[PDB]
């Protein structure tokens, strides 16, 4: 196994360390909140004095932050010494960012490796588990036996953007059913209900999506958005049930207002007798 | 196999009448739309001439419409022959629609048990098929075997608008999944992708999420919102990356900025440094 530097020891950085030291790469670590390395120093991490002695530990530089502006403060001060250094960003930002900090790292003589991980810590080492890579092609293949330790890798092509598009893609759907789930288990205590109550069926009911996004991806593909298989009123009609069932319980409102406020566009865009994914059209609408 | 007499013939109202004649059922059939019976009526239904006749010819009465104010409408003028019936409607309405309903249909000489169905049509008489069920208890224990031939019966409860919750509470997660989806697909569009292109991605996000279902329940039931997994200052950023990447893909922002809004007013509250489950205290009931 490659030795490699790991910067950010959040709860992705904090799972990345033990996982590269369970496979046995010699780990340099750094974090700006110290205390969060001891751990993995303890396992046989080295812990770098500094976020430059870090960054010259190795060629392989992987950063785990909250966002690419991180990036900027923590790795802007000793930013001359990145000639040469492959830097995995395993941040989240938006693909127009992501391509920004690889302008600003090629600049400054090192190449950036766009990178989006689909799991959670608890999925870091698992070969189930996946992330999505992009940026240039020979440095990756240079270190995705290391980048393997991780997750598995779902290489998407040269331009760093393509690996946040697609990291935003899947979790656009994530924080949508995610935030549902919190509604439901609000609408659930108000009612006398735990969240381990209503755990079974709220699992059932997200455990069938995948049939409904194979039922409506040929459809939506074939631009027809035909009221055959189901009328967006009735889906009006579902939504504002479930906003009134909120309201009910005095529970907030303000997600299920903004579901019912999208239906009421396709009604307004005259879809009321077609398939609720003729709200597609609506939503490659700017603004 | 007892009979009964069911009303509302659309899809649902088909399937569930081709699944009691299956059954062997005596069914009496009646619609507004009164061609919608011919199927039924061929199979061996009876046609009844209108909705009272319907209504006197058994004691149970099954009801298929689209919501509550359907009932008041068809059953109005025929509120006279409630008296000593069992209403077992199946249309998805609010929970307090529905107590009304039931009070209503009590307040006629009958009493209305309230079932929420969680399959298609398709899955009406499949032995895999479930259907929430609320109300008077022995009223629901007398028909439970009739009713048992349309989906296996749930029974949570005497509270009548108990089905209607447990309903709408999957049904949070089903829309917003779903419309999620959609969001997906029109940001994929604007950059080069198809829904087939990224419909493998989707299916393993959605059928990922049983286990953060699992993995957030007891957290949220004991008021554990510890920052261990996740911080919600971290998921404003998250949010806030999709809500600039469909701004500048140039593809719709409104469920974007209502996503923002909810884990600013997490930030607000003083949550930053919990988790973002911690969200659900502000979603509360007070
Ligand atoms: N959490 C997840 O389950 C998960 C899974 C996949 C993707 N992601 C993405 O992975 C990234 C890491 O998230 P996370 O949950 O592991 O942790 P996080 O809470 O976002 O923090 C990660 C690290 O960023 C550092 N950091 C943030 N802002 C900084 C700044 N201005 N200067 C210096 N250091 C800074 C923190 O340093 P300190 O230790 O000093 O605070 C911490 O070590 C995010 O982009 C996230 O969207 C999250
Ligand atoms: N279909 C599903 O996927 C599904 C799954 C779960 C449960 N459900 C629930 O099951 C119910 C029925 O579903 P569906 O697809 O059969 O709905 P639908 O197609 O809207 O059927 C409505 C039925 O109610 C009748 N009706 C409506 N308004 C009326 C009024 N004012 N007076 C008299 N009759 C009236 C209609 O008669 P006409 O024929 O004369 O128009 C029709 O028979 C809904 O509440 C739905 O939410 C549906
Ligand atoms: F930001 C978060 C919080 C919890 C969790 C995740 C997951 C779910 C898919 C990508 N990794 C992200």
């Amino acid at each position: 196994p490659a030795p490699l530097t790991l910067i950010g020891l959040g709860p992705m950085g904090q799972a990345m360390g033990n996982a590269l030291l369970d496979r046995g790469h010699g780990l340099t670590v750094w974090n700006r909140t110290a205390s969060r390395a001891d751990a993995l120093v303890a396992r046989g991490a080295v812990r770098a004095p500094t976020v430059a002695a870090a960054v010259a530990a190795n060629e392989l530089v992987v950063l785990s932050l909250t966002d690419y502006d991180a990036m900027y403060a923590l790795l802007g001060p000793a930013a001359d010494a990145l000639a040469g250094k492959v830097v995995v960003n395993l941040s989240s930002d938006t693909p127009e960012k992501t391509r920004a900090g690889a302008r600003w790292i090629a600049e400054h003589g090192g190449t950036l490796i766009a990178g989006g991980v689909t799991c959670p810590p608890s999925g870091i080492g698992s070969p189930e588990s996946s992330a999505f890579y992009s940026g240039p092609s020979a440095a990756f293949e240079r270190h995705r036996e290391t980048l393997r330790t991780l997750t598995r890798t779902d290489y998407r092509g040269e331009d760093p953007g393509l690996a946040a598009l697609w990291y935003q893609i899947g979790m656009v759907m994530w924080w949508n059913a995610m935030l549902g789930y919190l509604q439901a288990v609000a609408l659930a205590d108000a009612n006398g209900l735990k969240a381990a109550d209503i755990l079974p069926h709220a699992s059932d009911t997200v455990a069938g999506l995948p049939f409904f996004l194979r039922f409506y991806a040929d459809r939506i593909d074939t631009g027809h958005h035909g009221g055959d298989a189901d009328r967006l009123a009735m889906g009006t009609a579902s939504v504002e049930h479930i906003l009134h069932t909120m309201a009910d319980s005095g529970v907030d409102t303000a997600l299920p207002e903004a579901v019912v406020a999208l239906f009421r566009r396709g009604e307004a865009a005259g879809y009321a007798e077609n398939s609720f994914s003729s709200m597609v059209e609506l939503l490659k609408k700017p603004s």
